[PDB]
């Protein structure tokens, strides 16, 4: 009788995130199908990968489907979008991988269960300047995305902080030809290009760097961890390095590594980041009704935000008094068309 | 040799902001057209009201064009593409227009000459509620802009909190068609509408809303705040009332006194909000560049946040130490084709 709406992109442009999320969602679900006694029904609603659905989605399960809380979206543009109609209307959100900090800030009802973009953008930073040596990059900024924006100034102004130059290009989700914004790139002759939108685009904008004779790095965000970018990138995204929430050889509290055993005994594959990320969101939103002891929407996003020491598919959980998660970020890259892990990033290594 | 870009949307879909800025700019600068005894050079730079092209006019004016400042945009949207470009360069920048709160929020180099939407939203909301005696509320939202988004959400805040009741719909910039979302508002049985987008949508909505049989008020934003609002709107857009800056007729100050007869004589019409908005953001650069006493970029900045009872045409100028102007909201009204003054709402009267 209880409802959680599920507000995921399952079709359009970033599907993939959507199926990954999804599949997380509903290994926890089978797990602890019931809370407080009572069984949980979600309530799954598709975004189309817009900005419009998205929002008239949030709007639908609070008006019509009067649900208990909500657990999504992917996008922070989608996130936002919803975010101030959970708060508006008092319903605990749980994004389970939102990175950017305006989701959560000045707001009591809407936490997540990642990491924040200053952390992921000056990790990527110092990893580059630090571990790559690269001291010109070239940032790609998707101007659709608040995430990319977001992004983008966080790593810049930490790159520039350790001394780093760059040179700013500019494109929109949903771009084919990226040709402009290549030859302005190069012409800066970097060490390394970093783009801070999704795998469709990332994947496309490597093919045509590589096909130009760019021979350096390749860097990106979270938004490039989908197999899709290697399904689309092919070659191309060989030694592609990006920052991320998780690897799967890295899973080391006990529920993580179950976790790794069921989706691989499901799937036949490693899971990926967002898939242990939907398991933590749905996960973390139960463990905090229990600590509530009832449905009061208000306790339970209370207690959404003293989440301490929970052990999660994605590594130990902690949300602060923002509803942010102290989360490690995780450096990974492409190599013979899978995914390896390359680095740990904690907070203190910055 | 002093110069400074004027990044504006002078061509697309919000041309008239960029028009209406720039005459004000024009008149200031023709008015003060040296500072420090140099001559003041300005850069226009067309947005052509896109996102990926205002970012890209900032980063020329940095990197080819070596400005002292930036004096834009209008839209938040585009504001919001800058301002991290402004800030990372440390290259002072003022907004005349621009009302998000994030434009300037964790910045030093990024200011404003108006208030902030947190106030305009509550301004409408109050007055709505206490003024009008509106209880329901159809809240339509371009989704596309940064400025709707945020305003819609400071409107709903204040307005619940005072006990109404809001019904969320939710469109494009560029839409023509808001069947769908007008079928949705009325199902509400609204008393007013309120529209947080720009001109050109707000007229369509206000046509097909009329044509439909809505009998209600039509309430906007600043967004509303173009002539070309009524050549679109209509008999439609008649009694509509929005949230401005300005009315001619409360000229009070003598450089806004001023500024409306020189408004007039040369263009035989009263100025509006963003003419005088133009006007201010540059002799307010202008003045910070001489109590600075140097082109030192850093020393402007600070004299930016310092600027206290400097008599602009938009009113007296006091911004704040985020780089906030503390300024009244204008309720007008459209009355047989023109704009008439309504109300004034100080920040203490709510
Ligand atoms: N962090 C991205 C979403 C994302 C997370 C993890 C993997 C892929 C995408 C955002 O906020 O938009
Ligand atoms: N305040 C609007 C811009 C605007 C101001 C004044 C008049 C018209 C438009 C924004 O931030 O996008």
């Amino acid at each position: 009788v209880v409802k959680i709406a599920v507000i995921l992109p399952m079709t359009g442009g970033i599907s993939a995130f959507g199926r990954m999320v999804w599949e997380g969602i509903q290994i926890a679900h089978e797990e602890k199908p019931t809370v407080l006694g009572e069984e949980v029904e979600l309530v799954l609603l598709d975004t189309r990968s817009e900005k419009t659905e998205a929002a008239n989605a949030a709007a639908r399960a609070i008006d019509k489907e009067k649900v208990l809380a909500i657990i999504g979206e992917v996008a922070s543009a989608h996130s936002l979008a919803i975010a101030p109609i959970a708060e508006e209307n008092k319903v605990p959100m749980v994004t389970p991988a939102s990175t950017n900090p305006l989701v959560t800030q000045g707001r009591k009802f809407v936490s997540r269960v990642c990491f924040i973009d200053p952390f992921q953008g000056a990790a990527m930073a110092v990893f580059a300047y630090k571990n790559l040596g690269a001291k010109r990059v070239v940032v790609f900024t998707d101007v659709e995305q608040d995430y990319s924006v977001g992004l983008s100034n966080f790593f810049i102004n930490k790159f520039t902080e350790l001394g780093g130059q760059v040179k700013r290009v500019f494109f929109r989700s949903g771009d084919q030809d990226f040709s402009a914004q290549l030859s302005v790139a190069m012409s800066f002759n970097p060490d390394a290009i970093y783009i801070t939108g999704y795998y469709p685009e990332i994947a496309l904008i490597s093919r045509q760097a590589r096909q130009l004779g760019f021979t350096g790095y390749i860097l990106a965000g979270d938004g490039a961890d989908a197999p899709e970018l290697i399904e689309i990138g092919g070659e191309a995204v060989e030694g592609l390095l990006f920052t991320t929430h998780y690897h799967p050889k890295a899973a080391s509290n006990p529920v993580a590594k179950k976790f790794v055993e069921v989706y691989k005994e499901k799937y036949g594959k490693e899971p990926a980041a967002l898939n242990a990320l939907g398991y933590d969101a749905y996960m973390v939103l139960l463990d905090a009704i229990e600590r509530a002891g009832s449905f009061d929407r208000e306790k339970i996003a209370e207690e959404i935000r003293k989440t301490r020491n929970f052990n999660g598919a994605s590594g130990i959980i902690n949300i602060d008094e923002n509803g942010d998660a102290i989360k490690s970020v995780v450096v990974n890259i492409v190599k013979n068309g899978s995914v390896d892990f390359e680095a740990v990033i904690n907070p203190d290594d910055l």
